[PDB]
């Protein structure tokens, strides 16, 4: 089933063994930036015909690209960097992948073994630095271990709760000649013995019982459902329970469906948060009860029986104590409960119409809304138009801040892995690189980075990557000349006292700065600016129609505020629904 | 001697106490990028009138800027970032400051104390992550400790062997009201009891003895001498010993002086390495015997008595065992030895003319050299011209790679703190941000970033910072469309097999890509390109003469190789002195 | 409410502040062994009139004594040791207290601060060493922190899940003069915000629901119920559910009651394990699903709904996933469920007579049994007699091994804190020292150490402590000349191949060795030996009647085997019920 480029008895460099280790794992793409300690690895890379390398312009671009690749394909993302500065430049990406549970395998070059700990050239104790920001990590001490460690890394990064795994490879090991043993068994007894077994019928049937004994059920869906799109659908079909999603769960259940309550949390819909606030049964599937979502834990779903299904036991009962729990794959649980629900519909007679309408009225009285001023472009509107013109089938990556919230609020995702956004760590500059990985993973898809002017500029160097790699990446830049989300808090809680939130030039207060169009031009990427709400539709359509990469600079009034809003640590009763920075 | 903005009995936010803590330390500038967990700190910042904030476009820009500020002023650099992604984006800067021993104080916001360890919004265990890449770090657990911890941080960052110190401040502590006690004593008994005492006359006089009993003495100067410019000068004057400098020591002794052997090491002059190879007395002052400099330790200064004066005992005998050592401030030792040398000249009669000429001939036979092809611009030449037109009085910051080596080789530094380059970690993208800090620290100085096209693009977003802050930063971009240093190794040790070292567009092999001029234009920074060696002088002169920031895109043939070169782990006998990538 | 021996304005040594810190905590006894680094503390101790010190003969005796004191009084145990060897000699005790969740506060002297990390005289990084074997630990760096750290330590050791807390105090801090501030607030925001809130009626009532819907309920009681003796009683009274206890839970519910199924697990009764094996509802209160108890997790209570009430969330779902969980104080939950059970008895009509009899028959067919051979003394019998003559009201401490199991099997505890045994770590030599602490904590109680000849000899030096302190400690030494439990496994799984399990003298195979009677004599403790089952009753009675300490050397045939026995990782179907080493 696999053909090596070497004879089973022919010795080859550890670097070449590391690359074949990747090919044997099904790796087709990696994002690697060459450095002294990883030269061997890059040389081995060029000897490969099945693995393509997307050279980024910054190691951080590499990780974020790998994250996009992973988040949009369900496959693990692979990034490679040299020692020292190379490796430390991945740090934010690793922490981001760990907090969001995105499978990622990071390989870093290291100084030769004998040089470790001596303050050598371009040396950093990366394994020490990344131990708390990765699911697991390694320092290869012998070429003989390469096959086994690579297999283990991918396994660990992919199984259970996905996450990042870093593999540190000393240069001397990369140069050492050896004959790989692809038959080596993995040394993960503890981990493998702790892997959840499929859910028991007893547990699942008790849940279906609770569902039939409830009057106000609510589904609390998160990132753990990204691979249960179909199972969840059939489930909602058989129970008729309204679905509230987290930022990480967007797309598990179509936001356009009538049973969808959309996103809950700090910036969730008034009706989504309402449903939870008054539910008597909370079905938390693939969620981690984040503070962004729960606000004051005690007030969160205070009057309801909570069911929590998570693949990580450490998460069950971390913030909220469930009445019922199931440590396992939610995809399996949904399938199990689905069989039961089908072969008992007659006697169950599930009907939540009353509750559903109690919510549809809330959905009618307090829907997502925005205001249009003169000919200024409403960010929400731009995203609303993008949706329309792409028929909600585009892969959307974003930065962090207000634009991020709107991209989540005003675009309806049809499927999972269409939404690529940093939620746990919320790292700025994630948008452009993430789109790069996504595009490489989905060559025929519409990839759009809905970015902010602050987030966009942080990794603007990846524009060069986009041009050279010829990725049809579209950039919908919502330019508001400010660090949006932070200025919103300045307005709400600091009497609009600006403390370094303005990103333009004070010498020319009324001038878009910088001129993002020229950053695009510098990398041979066609771009245009839009300022009038009237030209928006045609502008976006152009971006979409023009083959290849494209940057649309959408100017927006900065005084916009993301609403609704439940202050940090607040209650549903503290939800803010009106106001802005005017 | 200090006037607070609050009454000694008036309670104020921890954030305001943290800022006054900075003002009481003499801080005038900080490089802070606002984030959720640090909002309070930024608000307190705007209440200050003595502290100016230079808002960067990326946290990494912030650290590197702080490093430049420090490296060019002898003062500690201060950068502030929010929690999570903010904090992790400083990692490379901290590691860089630790390896190069540059005083730096980094402050990061943190989620509220009660939220620590719960996987909160934008939370990362930064103190855990940075413990091995900082001199020391803290997690403030009470507003009462702010005054003391800030004082301790600056003390630790500034004293002994300078380095970075990170202070983690939970948001709730920033908001807590209290009355600061600026009288609190520091809790550093261990550290303070270990601080070296001034050198003993016995030790110093034994050295002067060794000097008088030697025939081939050589001074091995490094970054530890950056504050002993005058002392070292008088010393060389009284002994007439040739001076070899490390990359970090450039400028301690004028490279233009006839007694200067310039830089030694991997890319040091043939004569500098020769002097060491045959010296019978090595005066290692403020150096750490780096592998870049020593090559194979056993062959390094194998036939000579080694004297090592270092402020860090852990460094004495780490790689090479001295015959004589002095754990203390080299500035003090030089002064001590200088008194002795003056009051004994008569009986000492130091005369190393023979040795000096044995070297001046080597300096004549094997000098630094470059080749000029047709009208192509030689990078070495461009730097040679910059020197001339700036009369070697400019502050030079750089990226990493070939251009870095040439900037060190072909520019003569008159004083220390004129050279700002990442040597230990060798982090790319250091050049532009470093120049920003340097300029802010030296408003009337000529600041030039001699960058590479690969390093420049990594933090190209700081161009916006430069324009908005109106810093007269000049950028001498040596554009060679490649990752220079790595392609050099490809040519020498990999049969010129290119493995992702080309930074241009393959679709247009013969086209400068990206167009750096447009990156400059995007930020309203005047720029020009130069391709003919003939227009070089006028182009550079223009850059220098044009007020404000300026970017000169100097195109260079990529087949240039930095020479001479002693392969990694080699001997002086393996020194390569000829060849390139043609 | 408290009277200091110093004026509120009078400065005193840190050592004196540390002692008053203890007095203010209600400490009356401490077990401290003087050493160089703790001299100051001992001097301060003698100045106290409310605190008595029990000087042990070994630091390990000190900890184990403190454990006994704690385990038998519900109060925290306090031990003090000097630096270096003193501190490392507490290690086993700390690990033991952590695994069994016994509140303990350990104070260790340390070299002066400035000497830390320099390899000073009697220096060990105890805080580093004990971090993983203590609930939490500290290194006092300032005399000003003493009051606060002591308060925090006791709080942490006492609240939530009790455990050991070590406080490292440098000698210079002990000597520093200062004025204590007993008003200092604690810095435990994270911990205090995570402390479980009282159980919700919703959760509790759902449990009472499950109870009424079950036919085969079983109570799984552990050490977490040691303070819910009365609540549990009323609970069993209102539900009539059979009670199975763990080794740590013995005494929570009287083993003599007819509703008692006694101990379950590896060496639990056949009927106790049977009840669990066939229960349809498992009420796990204050247990941690230990491998000794569960055997193969999947087979454990495989056919029943599991309810787990634990004060530590980390324990809920660690080994077995419950159908219902309650993170909180089981004492509160029992009280809550008790109110509900009382005000609903009429409609509940709980009747488990059928199940109860299905078990009473198992209790009849497979009861605990032992065989008597000629006139040899059966260990089980000796313990059975002790019970009778003490009317099961004695406090029993033990060593580890077979005698430990029998002491648990053949003695009926009426109340909690009557049973003092090392269960998690299972540390030998715990018996004698533990009895010392217990006796000091319960001066009027009958304290008996049922020890093994191997465990007894390990800390036989504490006999001196017993005599000097005049503690009426009785020692029922079950002498079998072997390391009992290990020889049992040799017989069962190693064809009786003795591998260093014999503790007697091979030169005189048929001679009791050593002569424990003489160890007693050496410390002026009356002792006697018993070899005939006939003299047993009178011998034990004598021990009990003779005032003061007493040692009874009970000789037993070594071929006895503790039964029943479920092999490690086995199933109820693998339970061994017959055989020995004959
Ligand atoms: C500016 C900003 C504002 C934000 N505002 C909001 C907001 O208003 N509302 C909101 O929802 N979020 C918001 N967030 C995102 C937020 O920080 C959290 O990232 C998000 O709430 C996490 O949701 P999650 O727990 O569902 O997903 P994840 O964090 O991805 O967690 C998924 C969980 O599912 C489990 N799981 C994984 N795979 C499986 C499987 N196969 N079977 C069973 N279980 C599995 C995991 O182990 C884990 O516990 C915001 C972020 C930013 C940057
Ligand atoms: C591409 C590349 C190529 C390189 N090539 C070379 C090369 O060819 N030659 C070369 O020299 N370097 C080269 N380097 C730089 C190299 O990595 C090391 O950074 C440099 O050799 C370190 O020199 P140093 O030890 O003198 O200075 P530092 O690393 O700054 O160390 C200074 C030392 O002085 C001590 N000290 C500090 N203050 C005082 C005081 N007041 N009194 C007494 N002692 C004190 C310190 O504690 C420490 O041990 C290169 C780097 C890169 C990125
Ligand atoms: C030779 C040998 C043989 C052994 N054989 C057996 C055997 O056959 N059967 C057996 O049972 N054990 C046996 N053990 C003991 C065994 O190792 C474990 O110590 C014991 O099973 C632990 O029981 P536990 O979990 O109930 O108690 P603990 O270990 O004390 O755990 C108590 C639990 O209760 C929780 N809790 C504490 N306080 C409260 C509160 N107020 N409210 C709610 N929850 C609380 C804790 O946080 C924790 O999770 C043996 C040990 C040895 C040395
Ligand atoms: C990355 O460093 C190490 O891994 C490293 C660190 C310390 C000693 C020896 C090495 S090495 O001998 O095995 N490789 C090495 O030195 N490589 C390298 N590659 C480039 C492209 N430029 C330069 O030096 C200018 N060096
Ligand atoms: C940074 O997070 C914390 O420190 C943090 C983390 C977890 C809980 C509570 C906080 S907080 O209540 O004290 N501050 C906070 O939540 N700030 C904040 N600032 C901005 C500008 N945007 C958003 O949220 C979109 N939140
Ligand atoms: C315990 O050591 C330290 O704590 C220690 C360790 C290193 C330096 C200084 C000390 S100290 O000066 O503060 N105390 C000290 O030296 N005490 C002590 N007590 C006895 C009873 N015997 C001996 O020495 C034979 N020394
Ligand atoms: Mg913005
Ligand atoms: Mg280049
Ligand atoms: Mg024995």
């Amino acid at each position: 089933t696999f053909i090596s480029r070497f004879a089973p008895d022919q010795p080859r460099k550890g670097a070449d063994i590391l690359v074949e280790a990747l090919e044997r794992q099904g790796v087709e793409t990696v994002f690697a930036y060459p450095g002294g300690a990883s030269m061997e690895i890059h040389q081995a890379l060029t000897r490969s015909s099945s693995i393509r390398n997307v050279l980024p312009r910054h190691e951080q671009g590499g990780v974020f690209a790998a994250e996009g690749y992973a988040r949009s394909s369900g496959k693990p993302g692979i990034c490679i960097a040299t020692s020292g500065p190379g490796a430390t430049n991945l740090v934010s990406g690793l922490a981001d992948a760990l907090l969001d549970s995105v499978p990622l395998v990071a390989i870093t070059g290291q100084v030769p073994r004998r040089m470790i700990g001596t303050d050598a050239f371009q040396e950093t104790p990366i394994v020490e630095v990344t131990r708390s920001i990765t699911k697991h990590n390694y320092l290869v001490m012998d070429v003989e271990d390469i096959p086994r460690i690579i297999e283990e890394a991918f396994f660990l990064a992919t199984s259970g709760r996905p996450g990042p795994v870093l593999v540190d490879v000393p240069k001397d090991i990369q140069q050492q000649l050896a004959i790989p043993n692809w038959e080596q068994a993995m040394r993960l007894p503890g981990y493998m013995s702790r892997m959840p077994k499929p859910p028991e019928d007893s547990h699942l049937e008790q849940i279906v019982r609770l569902i039939s004994e409830s009057k106000k059920p609510v589904l609390y869906v998160g990132g753990g459902c990204l691979n249960s799109s179909d199972e969840l659908g059939r489930f909602v079909e058989l129970t008729g329970i309204p679905v509230a999603s987290t930022l990480m769960g967007l797309g598990s259940y179509p936001c356009d469906d009538e049973l969808s309550l959309h996103m809950l949390g700090m910036h969730g819909t008034v009706y989504a948060n309402y449903a939870v606030e008054h539910s008597d049964l909370l079905l938390a599937f693939g969620v981690r009860f984040d503070d962004r979502v729960t606000g004051k834990l005690e007030a969160f779903a205070s009057r309801a029986k909570i069911v929590h299904i998570d693949i990580d036991s450490a998460e069950i009962g971390k913030n909220k104590t469930p009445h019922v729990s199931v440590c396992g794959d939610v995809k399996l649980a949904l399938q199990g409960m689905n069989k039961v629900l089908e072969n008992r519909a007659e006697e169950l007679k599930l009907d939540f119409g009353v509750w559903r309408n109690e919510l549809n009225v809330q959905k009618q009285k307090f829907p997502l809304s925005f205001k249009t001023f003169g000919e200024a472009i409403p960010p929400q509107y731009a995203i609303k138009v993008l949706d329309e013109l792409t028929d909600g089938k585009a892969i959307i990556s974003t930065g962090v801040g207000q634009h991020q919230m709107w991209a989540a609020q005003f675009y309806n995702y049809k499927k999972p892995r269409q939404w690529l956004s940093s939620g746990g760590l919320g790292a700025m500059g994630f948008g452009l690189p993430a789109a790069i990985g996504a595009s490489v993973a989905n060559p025929d898809a519409i990839v759009v980075d809905i970015d902010g002017d602050g987030s966009f500029i942080m990794n603007v160097q990846e524009l060069a990557t986009i041009r050279v790699e010829n990725l049809p990446v579209k950039v919908l830049l919502l330019n508001n000349q400010h660090l949006g989300m932070v200025m919103q808090w300045e307005d709400r809680f600091y009497k609009a006292n600006r403390a370094h939130t303005f990103l333009g030039d004070p010498a020319q207060e009324d001038e878009i700065f910088p001129n993002m169009l020229l950053f695009a031009a510098a990398c041979g990427i066609p771009a245009a600016r839009v300022t009038k709400k009237a030209d928006l539709r045609e502008a976006i359509q152009t971006m979409l129609d023009t083959p290849g990469p494209y940057l649309l600079d959408v100017i927006c009034p900065h005084q916009e505020h993301v609403l609704p809003m439940i202050p940090s640590g607040g209650t549903f009763n503290d939800v803010i629904t009106e106001g802005d920075g005017r």
